[PDB]
């Protein structure tokens, strides 16, 4: 695998590590000019993003991924896509995607733009 | 409606036109260092990226637009998402997902990396 394919599968791993174990250190892989979408809501910079996350109604969280894709951008930043399940405590397996377009500010690898959508109907 | 969001509408509008009605001139919104990802498959430059396409077996398609995002990324870049349905000459109806990350380059609008995947999900 290309080196953009090592970091952004990397960065996916770790990103869903923190959000699975506590959601409240993602702030860690935000900036301030950071973006989420998430499920058609808006939110910018780290605080806000960082609030959202972990007002989600959850003790329990884990995500499974069952598909990812990776590729370099001329501005020489990752922009990644991942396909997969989450379990939240009790709730019904849900089906979710994710893009993530990643950029290295002061040597480490941050999130810029986060767009999460959910799966309507689940099996 | 945002710059970013009507920038990325009028790209996406824009790109399914082109590929409903004359695919050959699709080439046109890429440049040199594009990326594509057609259903998990890379196709990395813009000259792979044009004979992937040329290469399709349908003859005939159609894509609807069920969902989308749009979002600004500090280096001035518009990242777009897309859900929607598309049917292709007698195959049946299937949901798809794509990714598409612009840049105002030679001062056009162009597509530098794009992620198209089949889906199985409602999103």
């Amino acid at each position: 695998k290309p080196i953009w394919e090592q970091i952004g599968s990397s960065f996916i791993n770790h990103y869903y590590q923190l959000f699975d174990n506590d959601r409240t250190q993602l702030g860690a892989i935000y900036i301030d000019a950071s973006c989420l979408t998430w499920e058609g809501q808006q939110f910018q910079g780290k605080a806000a993003i960082v609030e959202k996350l972990s007002s989600l109604p959850f003790q329990k969280i884990q995500h499974s991924i069952t598909a990812q894709d990776h590729q370099p951008t001329p501005d020489s930043c990752i922009i990644s896509e991942v396909v997969g399940q989450l379990k939240a405590d009790e709730d019904p397996i849900m089906g979710f995607h994710q893009m993530f377009l990643l950029k290295n500010i002061n040597d480490a690898w941050v999130c810029t733009n986060d767009m999460f959508r959910l799966a309507l109907h689940n099996f």
